[PDB]
């Protein structure tokens, strides 16, 4: 009453048609707008070295009085972080622990150079370096001895010289892989990661490097399984050899899962003014080997221990580009799944934070990181969660940080070094399971979207399942493609509702839910809120024919049954409406006397050839019934997509379009009246 | 003027929801209604013994005067047609002529008792037969010879039979593949083939077998190269071997096209009043053989002959059930593309005559078809497609037809057929291109797709290739998964239109293509015709700032450029907007004055997690900068979505929310016209 008052004429598609005139649309530079491109001017040239080399966006607006403590402090901690991660992840990719340290160091630095983002600690990723273990086991069995001519004892220094070559190769090969689609635009496939799939492929990650890692605790060797099923193998083969452990191993890693409980508990014991967040993962790698050594647990109990660590930097050295041939397969694997982590580590911390990180640009970095690691002895990299988690949550807030860890991790591999000799892989594995703790934690995400909606669940454990009991390339594909499954899905069960007429107003909702949208009488609408094509085709036909009640062959069945039981003594100038063929009887079973039956095209987005023929079965049908077929809400696609079919060949089919659904009532209503002459 | 007249409240979501109230909605028999189930009532049990089985449908409602005759017709033509491409099929399957007879014989009759359809021929289809003898091919190669104890001559009589009986293997395992879905509700994937799927997909396969009779006819004998680029293989190795050819079997197979171009001038020749729609497929035969023979090319030019055909019905005999763990994935790939094609035909055929099939109910039909025809020494069988519009076009209204069919190839098999003993391959090439001839000609799908609508192009020529490159079950997995993909993609490039007014009234039309539309001052709106999800989340952000003109960065930057420059000398207690920050000077750039942004979702089908977040950082990017966003056209299913998700913890922001464009258009005024006291 107080307002929204319009009073217009109604407009069918014809009258809001000639009420309407086209404007030009004339576009500019059609087919070659590239002549307005390949301009020289100095801005497009300063964003395109901006873009392709972000590093000149940084250090000149760099602010130095907050920046820089945040910077400090974060980045101790990463590298505190990324050492004996670092280590951990290189010996479980089944080579020297020292290319931990030359895979924290090399990619690091190329990255702070030329990566996009402000939250992100690059380094030796958990299930980059599984892959590249798997494939460097595959293709170097442990029983294949190659003979020299030292012959002096059983020398592991030559398999673990040609693991670390093809390791090298493969790694050249995916960053190849990475900057060949960083340059190809091929980023924007970073989109199809929905927030579930992420979470559940994650964590089923999570998983597999808590079960190697707990392999590597107890002290027993194994076999390093690897393919479908490859967790289930490697913990049965576990849990096969959990007799004749080491128990010292435990003692220690138990007691430095103990440190890090006294370290909750040392937060409230020993801190007055001077500690900082203290990367409490320094101090117990530390308090780990003084303890051990102290205790005489090594000397007395033999426990594994990380081993020599080659002081110096090596130098640059080409790899054998020939192994690509039986390599390229999951060096493709390790190239998606590195960039599809990364780019979801930097979208997710892009909106804490306000700005914005380039997906494309991101592959071209991380794919040059990985190539130029590949030249210096370096296995493959991509963004890890914990480390990244840990940079941000300390306070960085420029790549930076990332630069004083890779600083930090220089001077570990070319000053010191020899303290970390006697250590225990124990400590190394509480290390990554207190990683893991967070990531662990991260299944709280079902009981939430159970409640919040089932189709977000089902990708979660579907993206959990198939990358937990399959691989982690072929889980991300199916993942991948369940997603586009799910949303295929939410079109094919769409909500097909009855709606009714709110009275005195145009505003049409629900027939059978409010009980105060008494429908109008003579009228049935139906809606569906999907396109119509031909995944959803004859579901739509089918339901329209059910959940109105009015049923065209039902209704010439009963018109032809009390037929036979009477007897008991221009171009296409068709009609699309056929009048009532009766004389007026009443042995026809008497339900309603619906004429018309509105179909709501507001909702539907498209249409396709299937859909088209399918209207145009239904419109045929209920015609020759004698029902009106009145669609609502045209719109611009979908007249273009009835129009483009022969749908509109015009014996009077434009005129049963209408632009609301209050239209079709009220021309329905009108046409009704003037047929009562 | 004339009509429309509403003039009530402004519909906010607030305003409307207390206007209404939710029904009982409390449905019956909530979890369990199966105990409405589970009744022995007549007419269900009826429904169940037809729907199973429904022969008992057609011979009590069998109308005699008319269906007879052209029963008769169309069975006569069907079986003429059924024999020479039954033994050409045989062939193609590298088994002897005989097993194409058998399958023209038991399948027939089998679906005739158990089919759900009146227009299908069931027999030994191309395709199929072309996959069963490649699996026979590849567990047996030519040049396995298993020594017996005769070692009279080179006899390929084992080789055939060991072929016979791994065909009979796969056949079984097709079968009950067939019967194990159909029973198992799985008919309904017979819904993702759309038109140019199906269309596309069988012109690859008339492609395929138009290759291998081609090398057929040239009378050379090559191997039956398969797998990946098969055709190419196949085309390439004929074309090597073009020399060395056979003269006669060419003069025979030409003399055979002739004597169907002069069929085609013999209807204008010979017919006045006793020729039916002659089967001119028989007398082409019948005169090939005899011009042979007459001719005397056999015998002076050693032309390839069908061969001995043993008369007489075989016994049943249970087949090698061992087979399976080698020929499984290919007898999945026989039983998926066989009840695709097949059940493609059913529903093509069934809009033409008005009545409906059952997907699952002809899987059912067609696995018990392809089991006992196992059993009775019968390779795999579906609905061709040539014979099928043959016997709908002659006029053939009931499988009774394909019955009578399958009586001629009962009597060709049983009593006669020594007349068939001197029959040369090129008369078979020649019937199976011709009816190949309409599967040719529907290449004109392309340019009309192609005004039509590109994305049925891109999946009909995907389909082509990837049918025709690759295998057909490949190929038809790849079409499938690319026609969803296509679906897909068409949310991820909707029509971003920005609304203006239609003046004096209440309809919003694109601003720049119509020029009456001219926008309301102050207010920007912004219409997407797509569902707002993850694969479509950002794309719908940034071409919001983008199209409208409004980018929250840009007038962030811009404010704290101008007050840079100008300094030369409850629970969440949170306003969804801020005010103006600023001290009304002109320093900054002066654009528009927008203040509400109208966001479309009339149009938006679905949302998820992805979605909320995004439409949550867009309202708080723009009540950031002062700028109101209201969503209009609020649904059902885009509230419960809005709050699901923790997006309604209504600071305000559940009064957002308007039911129409002018809905919100007209709360905007009203309410800047109450901020302006
Ligand atoms: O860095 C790890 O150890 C890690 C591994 C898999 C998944 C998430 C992670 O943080
Ligand atoms: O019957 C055939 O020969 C045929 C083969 C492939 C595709 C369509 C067909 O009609």
């Amino acid at each position: 009453t107080q307002r929204y008052y319009v009073e217009r004429p109604i407009f069918s598609h014809p009258v809001l048609q000639e009420r309407l005139h086209k404007k030009d649309k004339i576009s500019e530079s059609i087919g070659d707008k590239l002549k307005q491109a390949f301009t020289c001017t100095p801005k497009k040239i300063r964003n395109i070295i901006y873009m392709f080399l972000p590093i000149t966006k940084w250090l000149p607006a760099y602010r130095f009085k907050e920046y820089v403590l945040g910077d400090i402090v974060s980045g101790i901690s990463t590298g505190v972080l990324q050492l004996p991660q670092g280590l951990a992840f290189a010996m479980l990719a089944a080579v020297p622990p020292v290319f931990g340290l030359y895979s924290s160091f090399y990619p690091v630095i190329m990255y702070c150079f030329f990566g996009t983002s402000r939250h992100i600690s690059i380094g030796p990723f958990a299930v980059i370096s599984l892959m590249i273990g798997g494939v460097a086991v595959r293709l170097v069995p442990d029983d294949i001895v190659i003979p020299g001519g030292v012959n002096a004892t059983n020398s592991t220094e030559a398999r673990d010289a040609l693991r670390v070559k093809v390791a090298m190769s493969v790694t050249l090969l995916t960053g190849i892989i990475q900057f060949c689609l960083g340059v190809c635009r091929f980023g924007f496939v970073a989109i199809y990661l929905t927030e579930p799939l992420v979470r559940g492929f994650t964590t089923a990650a999570a998983v597999h490097v808590f079960t190697s890692m707990l392999k590597y605790l107890f002290g027993v060797k194994t076999k390093r399984y690897s393919g479908i099923f490859s967790v289930v193998y490697s913990t049965v083969a576990v849990l096969q050899n959990v007799k004749n452990l080491n128990v010292c191993s435990l003692g220690v890693g138990l007691m430095v899962f103990g440190l890090l409980l006294g370290g909750k508990e040392f937060n409230e014991r020993f801190k007055e003014k001077l500690p900082a967040p203290i990367p409490l993962e320094f101090f117990a790698v530390v308090m780990g080997t003084g303890i051990s050594a102290g205790f005489s647990l090594h000397e007395s109990y033999n426990v594994d221990v990380v081993g020599t660590l080659p002081l110096g930097l090596l130098p640059p050295a080409n790899p054998d580009t020939s192994l690509f041939h039986l390599v390229y397969v999951d060096a493709i694997a390790i190239a998606i799944v590195g960039f599809s982590v990364t780019i979801s580590m930097a979208k997710t911390l892009a909106n804490k934070h306000g700005y914005q990180v380039d997906g494309n640009q991101e592959l071209i970095a991380l794919g040059l990181c990985n190539s130029t690691g590949s030249l210096f002895q370096t296995f493959a990299i991509s963004c890890s969660l914990s480390r990244s988690l840990v940079q941000e949550g300390t306070g960085g807030k420029t790549q930076l940080a990332g630069c004083l860890a890779s600083l930090m991790i220089l001077l570990v591999i070319l000053a010191t070094g020899f303290l970390f000799e006697s250590l225990p892989q124990a400590v190394l594995s509480a290390i990554v399971i207190v990683n893991l703790k967070g990531m662990f934690m991260q299944f709280s995400d079902l009981p939430f979207f159970w409640r919040t909606s089932k189709i977000e669940l089902t990708i979660w454990l579907t993206t959990f399942v198939s990358s937990l009991f399959l691989g982690l390339d072929y889980g991300l594909i199916t993942a991948v493609i369940i997603a586009l499954m799910t949303v295929i899905y939410r079109t094919q069960s769409p909500s097909y509702i009855v709606l009714g007429q709110l009275p005195d107003t145009d505003v049409y909702i629900d027939i059978d839910a409010y009980e105060e949208v008494k429908e109008v009488p003579g009228i049935k609408i139906f809606q569906i809120n999907a396109p119509i094509y031909y995944a959803n085709s004859d579901l739509y036909s089918s339901a329209l024919k059910r959940k109105t009640g009015v049923n065209p062959a039902f209704i010439l069945g009963a018109r032809r049954k009390a037929m036979k039981k009477y007897a008991k003594e221009k171009y296409p100038p068709i009609v699309t409406k056929s009048t009532l063929p009766e004389e007026l009887q009443r042995f026809m079973p008497p339900g309603d006397n619906v004429h018309t039956i509105i179909l709501d095209f507001t909702q539907v987005n498209f249409m396709d050839s299937v859909g088209v023929k399918t209207l145009a079965g239904i419109v045929k049908e209920y015609g020759d019934v004698g029902i009106y077929v009145y669609l609502a809400g045209c719109s611009a696609q979908v007249v273009s997509d009835l129009t483009q079919n022969q749908f509109f060949e015009n014996p009077a089919l434009l005129d049963l379009l209408f632009h609301s659904i209050h239209d079709a009532v009220l021309g329905s209503q009108v046409r009704e009246a003037l047929a009562e002459q």
